[PDB]
C-alpha cells in the first residue's frame, strides 16, 4: 500500500512510537503561553468567522510539520487540483467528482469530456428557483385547486440525509414555507405514518433517486402514487403532485413522471455529496431559493479556501491530518461529532454517512489491499445531551476518542436575555477543558477533604473521582449558523474526507458495498412467500426464515 | 485488575492468540449442520417469541464453554442474586440497584434497610394510573377549564431518553392519548421551538429530574413557568400545568409544585434505568396505563429469565459474553445496534447511554485501574437506511464491528398486503448472510464478464468488488414489537450490561465521570458576562472565550 511505503509516513510512525507517551496536553499548555495562537485558524468568510481551534490536540510543532510533509509527499495538492478541474478521479467508475461544480458561484468553466458543465448546473438551478417561487407563493395548485402545504421527499441514503439534515439545521429560515417530510425506509411504518397525516390535495411528492431504481425509493414512490391516485383518480393529476430528481430519464418516464417534471443531475454528483444539486430541492422549497443559494455560496467560499491556502494553514487539510495522526498512529477507531446545537441534531448522522461511505475502503488505486487503517466510525449526538448519555465513557472509559465540538456564538433563539445560550456556551467550553486537564488524585483528594469525608470513605472513593484527562478535542466556533456558514461547514468536512482518502490512496467516491447491498434481497424475497421450508442457505439464514414463517400468523 | 488475573480469562486469551486467525464463519457453518440449533435461543414468553440467534459469531462449542466458565468464575451468579435481593451493589454511592423492583409484578418482597420497597413502588404506580385516567379522559382541566391536549416532558439524559425512545417505539398504541413533546437540551432552541407550538391553556408540563437540581432541566422548567405566567398571570394556576417526577420532595415544593402533583421515586433507581418508575409518566399518559403495565410485565418476564436460567442458555448472559469476546480478545472498540424498525429509531441512542454511562469505567471494586478494555462505543441507525451509508464501512473497511440486527416478524403497518415488510425482512436476512459470506473473486468476476468488461478493465476493477466477509452478527427476531416485547428487549440489554460490568469488576451503576464538566462550567458561566478578557484558564479556553466575546455582537 502507498501510505505505509511512504518515507514521511514511516518517519511519523517512528516519531510517535518513540515520543507519543511523553505528550501530555496539560503540560503542553503550561509550557507554551502561545499555544492557542499557534494552533488555531481564525477564518474570516466576510459573512461570519469560523475559528478552528486544534490546540487541544496531542501535537506540537514537529508533529504538525511531519504531518504537512506527509500530505505533500502523498500528492494531496495535485489530487485536489484534479478533482476541481473535472478529472475522472473516481477511477473505479470512471467518473469525475464534481460536487464543487454544483456550488461554483464564480461560474469559471469546469470541463468533463471537453464540455463545460456550468451551463447545465446553472440551468437546473434556474429551474429549481422558478419551481420554488411557484410552490411557496401558493401559485402552484394541486388537483383540486388548492395551494401546496406539505412537501414529501422520498429517497434513501444520499437522496435523503442531506436534505433532512439541512432543513433541520436551517429550521428558523423556513418561516412561511411549506412543511417538509422525509420518507426513506422501506419499512412501511415510514410512509404509512407520514401519509396518515396528509391530504392528497395539498401534498407534493419529491422522488429523489440518482438511479431511479433503488428498491426502497421506487417502492415508497409507487405506494405514494397508489395512495394519491386512489383519491385523485386521474393519471393527469400526477404532474401536479410528483417531481423527480434523477440522472435516469428513461426510468423516470417508466415510473410515470414526465421529463418536464424532472430536475436532473449528473453521474459526477455522488449521492452523499448531492444536497448541492437538484437533490437539494426540498431544502430550497422549505427555506426558499435565496437561502439555498447562500448555502451554496458558503460551500463555494470553503472550496476556495481549500483550493488556495497553503497546506499548513488549510482548515480541511489540518482536520484531515489530525485524523490521520489519531487513526494511523494512535489507532483510534472512532471520531465523534458533538454539535452544541439542537438544530444540528442530524449533523453527526449526516457525516456518519459522508465519512464512512467514502472512506470505509480496503483497496487502493493500485489494487493493493491496505495494510493500515482507513476511515473511522463516525458518531455523536448534540450537546449538552451527550454529557448526560455517553461522556462518562469519553472522560473515564478505556477508549481514546478524538472529538470535534461545534457551536455558533449567536443563537437563533436568544430567550431569557441570552441565559440558555450562555449556559450552553459554558458547557461547550468546560467539556473540552475538562477532557484536556482532567483531575489529579491530589486534586480529587483535596475536594473530598473539603466535603467532610472521613479518611476511610475518602480512600475508597478517591480513585473513582480521578480524571486522567489528556483527551484531545477540536473546538469549531462560528459567528452564527446561517445558511452560508452551514454550507461552509459541510464543505469543510467534505474536503477533510477527500484529503484523508488521497493520503490512504483509496477511492473516496465509489461505494461497492452499497452497490452489493442493492443486489442482496432479491434472492430471499421469493423464499418468504408461501409456507414451504427453506433449506437453501446456511442454517442461520434458514432458521431465521423458519422462525419468520412460524411467527407471522400468531395473534398477540 | 480482577479480570486479567483470572485464569479462565488467560486461557480464553491464549486460545484466541492460537486459533482466532483461522476462525471462519463460512467454515463453522459448513462443518456443523446443527449450528443454528445449538447457537440460538428461542424464548417463548407466552406473549410472543424472542429468537436470539448468535450463530453468525466467531465462536464454537469450546469458546462458549470457556466464556460461560469465565462468567461463573467472575461471580456473575452471586452478583445477580445480590442485585435482585436489594444488596447495596452500587458500592461507591452505597445504594441498592433496584430497577427490577419497579417492574416486580409478582410483588415478591424486596428489602432495602430491612423494609420492603414494593408497597411504595405500587403506591406510586397507582397514583400514575390515576393521573393517566384524569388526563386522558379530559377530566384534568387547565386554568381556563379545558382538557389537556399536549404533554411536555422536561428532563435530560436518564430523565429524557427512555420516555422519548419508548413513546417513539410504541407510537401505534397512542390512540386517544395527548401529543407528547420532549424538551431536554439547555439550548434555548429546544424549549423555544416547542413553546411556539403550544397553548398555555391545554399544555401540561412534566418536570422529570431525580435530583431536581440539574441545571438544564431546572432552567428549562423555569422558562416554561415564565412563559405560562405571561398568559395565566395567576401563580396558583401553575398548579394545574406542572407535575414533578423526582426523589427530592423538598426541592419540588421549593419550585412551587404541591406533592399532590409529584410522583416519587428512590435513590436505587438509576437515571438510565428509570423509565420503569415515575419517570415513565409521559409513556403511560401517551399510550395508556394498561400498555405501560404491559411494558413493565415484559421487563419482569426477562428479569425472571435472567434470574432463573442456567448461564449457558441465558439470553443477556450470552450477549454479554459475546461482547467480552470481541472487546477483550479481538479488541473491537464499538458495538452497533441496528433495528430494522422505524419506530425503534431512538433505540440505539437509548442504549448509547444505558451501555456507555454504565460501563465507561476504569476503576475496579478493589480500587485498582483496569489494564483491559471496558465498555464499547455503542452506535447505529435503523435498517434499511444504514445499508446505503455506513454499511459500506462494515462490509469493506478495516474495522471489526459486532452488530446486533433486530426486527419484528409482524409489522404495525402491513400496507400493500405486506409488501414493504417482506422487503424489509428480506434485507434484514440478506445483510447478515452477506456480512458472513462476502463475495468471492470467482463470483465477482462473472458479474464483470456479463457487464462486457475487457480483460484489463475486469482485472483492475475486480479487487474493488470482492468482499472478504467473516463479519459477525447477532440476529434478534421477535413476534411483534408490542409494549410487552419492547419491555423484555430493554431489560435484556440492561442485564447484558450488568453481566459485562461484573466481569470487568467495575461499578455499572455510578457516574462520577460527569462531575468535572459540571464543575468547570459553573466557573465559566459568569466569566462570559461582560466585555473583559478572561485569562483564568489554559490559552485555548481563554482564546475561545475571547472569540465568543468578539463575535457575539457582530451583525450578519
Ligand atoms: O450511496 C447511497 C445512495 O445515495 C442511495 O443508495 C440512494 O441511491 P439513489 O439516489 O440512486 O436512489
Ligand atoms: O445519568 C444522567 C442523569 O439522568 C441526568 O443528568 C439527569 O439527572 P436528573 O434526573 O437528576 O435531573
Amino acid at each position: 500500500a502507498a501510505l505505509t511505503r511512504n518515507p514521511q509516513f514511516q518517519k511519523l510512525l517512528e516519531w510517535h512510537r518513540a515520543n507519543s507517551a511523553n505528550l501530555k496536553l496539560r503540560e503542553l499548555f503550561e509550557a507554551d503561553p502561545e499555544r492557542f495562537n499557534n494552533f488555531s485558524l481564525n477564518l474570516n468568510t466576510n459573512h461570519g468567522h469560523i475559528l478552528v481551534d486544534y490546540s487541544k490536540n496531542l501535537v506540537n510543532k514537529e508533529v504538525m510539520q511531519m504531518l504537512v510533509e506527509l500530505a505533500k509527499s502523498r500528492g494531496v495538492e495535485a489530487a485536489r487540483d484534479n478533482m476541481f478541474s473535472g478529472s475522472k478521479i473516481n477511477y473505479t467508475e470512471d467518473r469525475a467528482v464534481l460536487h464543487v461544480a454544483l456550488r461554483n458561484r464564480s461560474n469559471t468553466p469546469i470541463k468533463v469530456d471537453g464540455k463545460d458543465v456550468m451551463p447545465e448546473v446553472n440551468r437546473v438551478l434556474d429551474k429549481m428557483k422558478s419551481f420554488c417561487q411557484r410552490v411557496r407563493s401558493g401559485d402552484w395548485k394541486g388537483y383540486t385547486g388548492k395551494s401546496i402545504t406539505d412537501i414529501i421527499n422520498i429517497g434513501i441514503g444520499g437522496s435523503d440525509l442531506g436534505p433532512l439534515m439541512v432543513t433541520e439545521a436551517l429550521k428558523p429560515y423556513s418561516k412561511g414555507g411549506p412543511r417538509v417530510w422525509f420518507v426513506s425506509n422501506i419499512d412501511g411504518t415510514h410512509i404509512a405514518k407520514t401519509l396518515a397525516s396528509l391530504s392528497p390535495e395539498t401534498s407534493l411528492f419529491i422522488i429523489a433517486s440518482k438511479t431511479f431504481t433503488t428498491q426502497e425509493t421506487i417502492t415508497n414512490a409507487e405506494t405514494a402514487k397508489e395512495w394519491f391516485l386512489e383519491a385523485a383518480k386521474d393519471p393527469s393529476a400526477v404532474a401536479k403532485h410528483f417531481v423527480a430528481l434523477s440522472t435516469n430519464t428513461a426510468k423516470v418516464k417508466e415510473f410515470g413522471i414526465d421529463p418536464q417534471n424532472m430536475l436532473e443531475f449528473w453521474d459526477w454528483v455522488g449521492g452523499r455529496y448531492s444536497l448541492w444539486s437538484a437533490i437539494g430541492l426540498s431544502i430550497a422549497l422549505h427555506v426558499g431559493f435565496d437561502h439555498f443559494e447562500q448555502l451554496l455560496s458558503g460551500a463555494h467560499w470553503m472550496d476556495q479556501h481549500f483550493l488556495k491556502t497553503p497546506l499548513e494553514k488549510n482548515a480541511p487539510v489540518l482536520l484531515a491530518l489530525l485524523g490521520i495522526w489519531y487513526i494511523n498512529c494512535y489507532g483510534c477507531e472512532t471520531h465523534a461529532l458533538l454539535p452544541y446545537d439542537q438544530y444540528m441534531h442530524r449533523f453527526a448522522a449526516y457525516f456518519q454517512q459522508g465519512d464512512m461511505e467514502s472512506n470505509g475502503k480496503y483497496i487502493t488505486k493500485s489494487g493493493a489491499r491496505v495494510d493500515h487503517q482507513t476511515g473511522p466510525i463516525v458518531w455523536g449526538e448534540p450537546g449538552t445531551n451527550g454529557q448526560h448519555a455517553f461522556y462518562q465513557l469519553i472522560h473515564q472509559g478505556t477508549k481514546m476518542i478524538p472529538c470535534d465540538f461545534l457551536i455558533p456564538v449567536q443563537t437563533q433563539h436568544p430567550i431569557r436575555k441570552g441565559l440558555h445560550h450562555k449556559i450552553l456556551l459554558a458547557n461547550f467550553l468546560a467539556q473540552t477543558e475538562a477532557l484536556m486537564k482532567g483531575k489529579l488524585p491530589e486534586e480529587a483528594r483535596k475536594e473530598l477533604q473539603a466535603a467532610g469525608k472521613s479518611p476511610e470513605d475518602l480512600e475508597k472513593l478517591l480513585p473513582h473521582k480521578v480524571f486522567e484527562g489528556n483527551r484531545p478535542t477540536n473546538s469549531i466556533v462560528f459567528t452564527k449558523l446561517t445558511p452560508f456558514i452551514l454550507g461552509a461547514l459541510i464543505a469543510m468536512y467534505e474536503h477533510k474526507i477527500f484529503v484523508q482518502g488521497i493520503m490512504w490512496d483509496i477511492n473516496s467516491f465509489d461505494q461497492w458495498g452499497v452497490e452489493l447491498g442493492k443486489q442482496l434481497a432479491k434472492k430471499i424475497e421469493p423464499e418468504l412467500e408461501g409456507s414451504s421450508a427453506v433449506t437453501s442457505h446456511d442454517s442461520s439464514t434458514n432458521g431465521l426464515i423458519s422462525f419468520i414463517k412460524q411467527q407471522r400468523d400468531t395473534k398477540l
